[PDB]
Parts: C-alpha cells; sequence; structure tokens
C-alpha cells in the first residue's frame, strides 16, 4: 500500500505477512458473510491494484464466486472505457479499465498515478468495483429469505431480531412492519399494543 | 487513526490488523459485557469517524444492538444540527451530524477538520455518540436486576459481592444498605454490627 | 502513553492492543496474585491517567476488588486537596486529586501536566495510588496465613520454601527462624545443626 | 529485501521472522496449492535474490518439487546468459544468470544492481524465474483433470463450480460450455433454457 | 531499556509487551534450566535497573530462588560499597550498591549513569550479579551428578551424550575421559579402542 | 544485530524476542534437519558474535551436537590464528579467532569492527563457522543412507522422490541414475525407457 511515512510524502510499502494472514483467514472463518466486506476494506487501506489483486488471489477456495468477481471487474473496467477513452517520452499515461484492475498496468504507474497532483486513484476506483463484486456474492450466497425469519415460540425475541436483521444485511435492503408480522403471537400482540412510531429499542424492552 | 508520528504533525495512519481483530474477538467473547465499551473507546484512539464505521461494521453478530445503534446515532445527529447549522472554492465546509457520523463526509474531510486549528474533532463527537448508544444496549442486554442478587447460604462474601457490583456496573448506577440487605444471615449480622459508615474493604474482611 | 519518539521530544501514543490485551489476559489468569503489581506498573510504563483508567475499565470481573481501588483512590485523592489547595486565559491550572485520577481532567490537560517543565507527573502519582490500592487487594485475597505454611513429611524443602515465600509475598512482610519451625522434623533436626547466620542456599542445601 | 525507510532512499533490511514463517507455514499447510504462488510473490515484496534463496532454502518438505524448481532457475539462468553475455576498480559488474539467482553474487552486489540508476532489478527478475518455476509444480501436483469434475446429482451447483474452478485454477486454463456439459441432468436442462451469453451469476442464480 | 532510536542518541523505551511475557513464559515453561540464563540476558538487553527489577518480580512462582538471588544481590551490593565508597546542586551523585540494584535510585538517576560521558553502566553492572546469582539457582536445582548419567543397555550413544553434556551444564563444569567410563560395555570397548585424542564427533561417529 | 535504521548509519539493535523465540521452536520442532540451517543465517541476519552465541546457548537440547558446534569454532579459530596472527591508546586492536567467536572481545568491539571503514566482519566470519559447525551436524545426524531410500511396490512416485531427495540433502551431495536404479520395477521400466538426458519433471510425468 501507500502509506504516509513517518516524516511526511507518500510512499510505498509492502503488504506485511499480518495483513495478508488476516485477509486470508477472515474468507476462511467467515466466507462471504456480509462483515466481511468491511473487514477487506480495512485491510486493504491505501493498497495499489496490485495489492488488492495480491489480496483476492491468496484466496484458495470459492473460486466460483471468485470468477463471479472477475466478471463484475470487467463489467466496471469497460464502463470506464467508455466514459474515459484514451507516448510522450518520460510522462505519465492514461490508465485504461484494465490498467485500474492492475492487469496491464506496472505498480511503479500505479504509484505514479496514487501520488499524482492530483492524484488519479487508482487503488480507490478499483476497490470501488470490487467491493461492488463483493455485495453481489454476498446476496447471492445469503442463504434465507427475510420472508423466513419468524420468531420461535419460544424463542427470546432478541435472537429473532438478530437473526431477522442478520438476514436483512446479507440480502442488502436499504422494515418494522414485517419484524411485527414475523413475530409470535405473544410478542407480536404486545408489539401491536405499542403503536406506531416505537423505536427499536421500545419494542425490545416490550417483549423482554 | 489521526496519530503523531515519530517526528510531529498529526497524520492519518490506516487501522492496524491487529487493532481490527482485536475489537471483533472482544465482540465475540464479551458481547456487550459493561468492559467492552472501554476496550471500544481504547482501540478506537484517534480514530476518524470513518475508522468507528469500519470497527461497527467488522461485527457480524449482534445485529438487533447494532440497528438499534444506528437509531441513537441518527437521534444525535438530529441534535446537532438543530444546535449547529450550515460551497467557497478550496474551503473547509461546516460538518452536518451525517458528516460527523462519517456517512456523507469523505476521510479526507475528516481529517481536514480533526487536524484543523482550531481542531473540530469529528472523531471524538462521534466516538461520544457511539458510547451513548452502546451504553443503552450493555443496560438493555443486563441480564439480572440488582434485587435479584442475594448471597447464597455458602456462597463466600467476596463471591457474592462481585456478582453484586458486576450486576450494578450493567445497570449502570452513578448502594452499601442493598449489600447488607442481599447478603446472607451469617453476614448480614457481623455486617450490621459494624454499624454506619464501615467501608467496602472493612465489610469483606469481616465477613472472610 | 507519553513516549520519547524516534527523535526526542515527549509525546502521547495511543495504548497499544497488545498492552491492552495483556493486561485483560494476566488479570483473568492470575487474578490478584502478588506478582500482578510488578506486571501493571510495567504495562502502564509512561501511562497518563487516562490511560490508567482504560487499564482498570477493560477488567470485566472482580468487581469487588475494582470498587475497594476506587475507595483507595478516592481517600489518596482527599489527602492531595488536603496538602494541594488550588482560570488565566492560555494557561495551566493546578491539578486537584480528582484530575490526577483522571475523572475531572482532559488527556489535553494531563499531557500538558506531563510535559510541563517541570514536569508535575500525574500519571505517576496516579499509578502510585492505584498499586497502593491493589496492594491492598493482594493482601486481602491471600488465602493463607504464613503460620499455616508448614513442610510436609513427604515434601522436598524447595517445594515447601516456595509455599512459605510465596504466602509472605501474598501476606507482605517486609524471617527465618519461622522457616525453621515450621519444617518437617527431619529438615528441623538438620537445620538446627547449622546454627545461627545461616543462609537461605545454605538451609537448602542442607535439606535437599 | 531492499525497503524505502521512513525517510526516502531504498535500503537493505533483514526478512523479519514473521515473513519467515507465514512462509513456512503457508507451504506446510497448502503445499502447492495455487493459491500459494501469490502468497510467495507477497511475501519475497522487495526480496533480493539472497533473500529468496532463504525463503526457498527453508523449506524441509517437498524435496522433489525444489529439485525441479532448480531445474527451471537453470534453463532460465541459461537463457538470460545467451541473452545478456559479459574488472575495473570499484565499478560494477554485469550480473550473469548465476548472479541473478544469487548463487555466485553477493549481498553487496545485489544491492548495488538494484538501488543503481538506472535498476537492475535481480530480485524481480529472479522472483519471475521462481514463479515459472512454482507454476510448474503446481500444474503437475494438480490431482484432477477438468474432464473428471461432474456435478454430484445431490450436490449443490455452487459446490460444483468451485469444484470446477479451483480444478481449472491448479490445471492453468487461459470454459462455461463444459461447466454445463458437466452439470447434472436437472441442472443442465435448466442451464440449457438460458441459452448463450449468459454470465456465471445468471447461470448460479438459476440453478440455485 | 536504553535504545538508539531511529536517529542516534541513546534513550529509554519502556519494557514491550512481547519482552515481558516472553520472559513469565520462559520462566514458566523451562523453570531454573541452564538455557534460560541466556535467555534473560538477551531479554534485558539495554536493560536500566529498574527494567531488571520489573523482569524478576513478574515472576510469580519459584519464590526460594528469587530470595536466594535477593541474598546473591546483597552480598554483591555490600562488596561494591566496600571497593566504591561515596549532594551538589544539579549534579550527578555517585551510585552505591542499592543504586545499582534499584531499589535506592531513581529511573532518572539510572537514565543519568547509563548514558553518561563516559558512561557508568548501572544496568550491566547489576545484570552481572543478577546472571551470579541465577548461576548459582541453576547449579542448586540439577537433578543429577554427572556420576550418575551412564548410557543405558539398549539407549543410542548419542541419546547419552545429550544427557551427559545437559547435565554438566546444569552443574557448570569448567571430561572426555568420565564419557568413556559411563558408556555401556559395548560403546566402551570401540571407545577405548579409538585411543586418546579422539574428538567427539569420531566417538559418536564409532559408537553409531 | 547491526541495522541500518531508518535514516542510515549502521547501528546495534537487541536481538528481538521474536527472533530469540523462532529460533528456539525451529530448533526443538526440527532438531537438525537441514532446513533448519538457512532458517539460522536467516534469524542471524546482521549478527554480533555475542548475538551468535545468544542464539546458540539459548537451545536447551541437543547439547551432544552444541558441544561438537564448539569444537568446529574451535578449530575454526585456531586456523584464523595461523594466517591471522597479532595496545595504542584509544584504537581499534586486531581481532583473534576467540574475538570472532565472542569469548574474548566486547559488544563494542565487536560493533567497531563491524562498522569500521572498511568492515572487518566478525560476525559474518564466526557465522560461516558456525554453519560449517552445523553442517557438520546435519549430516551426523541424517538417519538414512541414500543407498536404502527404494520405492516401495504402492508407493506413488513423487513420494518417493520426495523421500530420495530429503535424504541426498540431509548426507549432503553435490544422481538421476540412483534415482532410476532405486525406483520400484513397474518405474523403473518406464524410467529406462525414457532414455539419457531426461529432465525430473519428465520423469515425474512419466510415473504419475
Amino acid at each position: 500500500p501507500i502509506v504516509q511515512n513517518l516524516q511526511g510524502q507518500m510512499v510505498y510499502q509492502c503488504i506485511s505477512p499480518r495483513t495478508l494472514n488476516a485477509w486470508v483467514k477472515v474468507v476462511e472463518e467467515k466466507a462471504f458473510s456480509p462483515e466481511v466486506i468491511p473487514m477487506f476494506s480495512a485491510l486493504s487501506c491505501g493498497a495499489t491494484p496490485q495489492d488488492l489483486n495480491t489480496m483476492l488471489n491468496t484466496v484458495g477456495g470459492h473460486q466460483a464466486a471468485m470468477q463471479m468477481l472477475k466478471e463484475t471487474i470487467n463489467e466496471e473496467a469497460a464502463e470506464w472505457d467508455r466514459l474515459h477513452p484514451v507516448i510522450a517520452p518520460g510522462q505519465m499515461r492514461e490508465p485504461r479499465g484494465s490498467d485500474i484492475a492492475g492487469t496491464t498496468s506496472t505498480l511503479q504507474e500505479q504509484i505514479g498515478w496514487m501520488t499524482h497532483n492530483p492524484p488519479i486513484p487508482v487503488g480507490e476506483i478499483y476497490k470501488r468495483w470490487i467491493i461492488l463484486g463483493l455485495n453481489k456474492i454476498v446476496r447471492m450466497y445469503s442463504p434465507t429469505s427475510i420472508l423466513d425469519i419468524r420468531q420461535g415460540p419460544k424463542e427470546p425475541f432478541r435472537d429473532y431480531v438478530d437473526r431477522f436483521y442478520k438476514t436483512l444485511r446479507a440480502e442488502q435492503a436499504s422494515t418494522e412492519t414485517l419484524l411485527v408480522q414475523n413475530a409470535n403471537p405473544d410478542c407480536k400482540t404486545i408489539l401491536k399494543a405499542l403503536g406506531p412510531g416505537a423505536t427499536l429499542e421500545e419494542m425490545m424492552t416490550a417483549c423482554q
């Protein structure tokens, strides 16, 4: 990644083994649970396109997902080339979609773009494409419809609400009415009596 | 976070994998036991609003709590906008509530506010809102009333006092009389004989 | 904590996750065995009062002890206010007891005091109060009187001496005669024959 | 490796124990699964030829593979000598193939070449030869032909596609038609009905 | 410890949690096996007397040994005072034995002595006293005489030689003849035939 | 070790606990498997003679090997004294063999030699002697002759070749004919038919 060293200027540093291991392990443990995406974004802070490709390529499993991600990246790269069409000796060339994705650009070129004044943030642009692709995978691999999250007869309301919003997160909605409808008979009666405008805190307190 | 490097000036550094992992693991192990809040505050030292959102978004479970936290944040952001209402080329704009919460502001804007002279400490303001929300969750998820913490017949006084003050911490009180009333017959008699003004040390010594 | 960076001046750095975790884990594993206190002192090297409070507040268990510690701190803070009684624009105010304990002072104020010329070492003063409180807790939670540490018939002298001085450490004495008196018949006879002025090394060699 | 320190210039730093351990452990855990190669490339970022040899030589197992790698390196070194044939006091000599591979060059010579203006990137050249050799080993140790990856009667389509693209990665192809042909009767019928130009996302959605 | 920072001058840094933990763990795992002493010396590189006391005081077990160590330190401190007998405003005082041991000196005084020109190396002097004491403990806790290390009938010569020199290390000798005498009948006959001046390598080869 | 800090000049840094632990653990896990030597070389990068002795002395087991290593070092030190025979106030003395091995030289003297212009690389010279000694130990502790590595009837050729080259590495040869001769009847027939000049890759492919 590009890091502001202990002095000032922005400079390339190798990806740390701790970062590499952290990413490999979170994918192994969590697969494509929604929270893996913010972890990816955090672990790839300041990443060049080369670094982003390193992180994606170190994943051993989930090759269906990684092929789907490649398709999303290729679509975004094509849309870049449509909107931003393009060798002077010693001068910086303009990046194409495949340069942003790191397949046809060098690390030196990537650093050159990212540290230019003004900066051409190829790492951040590529990361956006990757996260777009990862979100699609999270949605596809979401096991259950929100319609099928219903509170059990002996299920604590808190545990039901956890399942409900876990599912909504994976299905990726932009809500409280379905939460009441899918509650068990006893909780539903309590929640109906609260009326409109009740906060989640108030609902959870009422059913505790 | 914003860190004073080995030279002087305040500068942004990415969140370390050790910090990211530490936070995810403490939430996994301790849930919303009261001590998770000081840990959150410590792990988010110098955090920008983006960093705070990263930490909250990397939590996979407890999505009922995370939805309640969003509601608290939205309330605090609205109260900010009421008290602090608000584009000159190249100039710093004033942050709204949604900018403090990192949803409508960029990292560059956040760094700009936090390192201004005088500083507009958007990271610290947002952290206050988050901790307010987390405290509410700790209180809600507290399993037992202090009224129901009573010393067992064969329970060491020390173990009872530990349960008592653990519960008070979770229920969040701003005390010694209820500790005596909820003690077992043998300890209660000893503690009654000590009289008023006895310290906890003296009570624990007397019942040892 | 306040650290001398790789250049010179004293500057604040956040508490590291490794430090935070180390402290939480030692309290979990060792409780209030005497050796936890030097570990606390070492882990809190250069700590501000805010940092010291962070470390104490991250402890989840032992809330009887943490309440006793608060009482000791309040007593020391009151004695500070008696001996050191106390707003000029832009000037440093004098710290009260509650400022030394971090409850009524800001981090910026604490850094200001600690890096003043001459320095007002509020972190070190508070750490002294904390260690005074922790020593009281170690003594209270010491399970056994030194009078009840006696050598078993088949117990190696070395193992007995380990138990003896472990107990003395916890009970906190400022000695060799009781060690002989509490030894088993066979070792006692050997140790009596050595006479006065025998070193612990000589005693342990004689009973090996 | 050669690292840009916190100031500027490129300078040699020893390989960290974390890097050494990371590489040894990934080879132990993953053998020559395809994802080990990007991990190798990432862990050897900025490596001198000496550093690359260190990493390869710390591998205890897989000595058939390491002998095959030596053969590939010797072939690439010979092709270098054919294309780039070659002592002035105090001057930099031109590297031969065996100098690029670190067998006949010193660390000081390697640093001299890598930090020259313009740079003679012996570390990157050698790393290319190594990765060429490792790719050959990955292909050889690939257990299964893509022809033998067929969807089970009760196998989820997602799990089949994972096996399919895992195998293609190991066999190293530069595709969708064989994926349909090797699917089970029920999925094959669904996929045939989608027609030409269907994306992997669309295929996986259709068979979910 | 006192460390030469990334710039130059010698400066105090706190003991790292990794160092603290490393020392506690090696004492827990190895007790007073001889190799713990070089580990102690390595972990306490650049230590002030305060740091050395921290390391010793963090040990929870082995309080017989720690009391014996105190006695050795007191003897060495007394011998210092005999050989080096001893307040000008703002000037450096001469250290006594108790100052070298850190019991009557401050950290600031210790840093002052250690970074003086010429340096008064109180950390190194104290470390010598400690290692002298630790060596005595290693010798005392050595379980077996070298006279009782004899090769078993079916014991590989290599395993016997390992036991032999492990024991000699613990007993602390400043040799080959006893190794032959304590070997089993078959190995003894082979070793006798080699004659005088045989190296350990030659002996081990002959009995392999 | 001597490290080029983040600024420039070469300066001493203490051995890290991570390095110390890494070395102790690799010796515990791998004993004198051949790959331990490159690990030793990597972990001791920039080591002074004192640092090298620290690493060797922290090994608890294998004291037969450590005694053999001492003998090799003494032989190399004697050969140094024969080839390089040898106090001006404030001037650098010439190192003897025992100074290179760190037994009669101080750390300050070692740093002085290693950072001289031109440098007298006592750390690298000593490391060469140590590695010479370690290689002898690896060869001695190699359990099996290459003559006794023969392919089993049902043993995959790859697994046989791994055993074969693992053994050759330990026995330390400077080859393909014995690999064919020691193969099983079925593989031998296939390999004979390939003829002369076949690569290991081609042999392994033919027997797969």
